[PDB]
């Protein structure tokens, strides 16, 4: 349960952080969203990371 | 809209993942929910950096 929300949740964020870095024109908070978006794909491989 | 849509995203998993790691037996695991419950947490300093 938890853990499936938790993934639910992760895949929410990496579209709009994907869709945000994209729509972003200003270098540095291109640089922001893509650094964030490269977290949450990491946080979704720990997921698929378990036992 | 799309950063306060983020930040909501990023409270509803800051929320989940403290709940999930209050509800953990596994202390391996226990310790991968904790760290991505601190990542959140630095995401929502860096959002605050761009708006
Ligand atoms: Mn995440
Ligand atoms: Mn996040």
């Amino acid at each position: 349960d938890y853990l499936r929300e938790l993934y639910k949740l992760e895949q929410q964020a990496m579209k709009l952080y994907r869709e945000a870095s994209e729509k972003a024109r200003n270098p540095e908070k291109k640089s922001v969203l893509q650094k964030i978006l490269e977290d949450e794909e990491k946080h979704i491989e720990w997921l698929e990371t378990i036992n």
